[PDB]
């Protein structure tokens, strides 16, 4: 079978699930 898993996303990005470092406030 052939899994989606990096496409179900390359397409699909929020913010919320998005790359970023925590940053102190």
């Amino acid at each position: 079978a052939m899994v989606s898993e990096f496409l179900k996303q390359a397409w699909f990005i929020e913010n919320e699930e998005q790359e970023y470092v925590q940053t102190v406030k």
